[PDB]
């Protein structure tokens, strides 16, 4: 955590994008998230999203995965670099019981692997 304590703007962003009752980001929310990512440290945002993939509820996991997918479909980080950072947690989730989070993590992982 201490290597992220100076990432308070990034934490606020991730807390914003992951709160809400719908499991899918809106077009507006995703575009806002991506715009703000461009102004902050993308890698730290991704590490904080990965933190929210564990120890949370199903809806927060779904929105955090959505945010990972959105960032992956930009050019803010090389997509091989997004894969390097996200592969372990995406592999763990994809090994889980069938369900929304398992399915969504699997599709994201298969997409990042295909691009490389």
């Amino acid at each position: 955590a201490m290597t992220l304590s100076d990432c308070q703007q990034e934490l606020s962003l991730v807390q914003t994008v992951t709160r809400g009752s719908r499991a899918f980001l809106s077009r507006e929310e995703a575009q806002h998230f991506v715009k703000e990512c461009g102004l902050l440290n993308c890698e730290a945002v991704l590490e904080l999203l990965i933190c929210h993939l564990g120890g949370t509820s199903e809806c927060v996991q779904m929105r955090a995965l959505g945010a990972v997918a959105s960032l992956g479909c930009t050019d803010l980080l090389p997509q091989e670099h997004i894969l390097l950072l996200t592969r372990p947690r995406l592999q763990e989730l994809s090994a889980g019981s069938p369900g929304p989070v398992t399915n969504k993590a699997t599709k994201i992982l298969r997409h990042f692997e295909a691009s490389c």
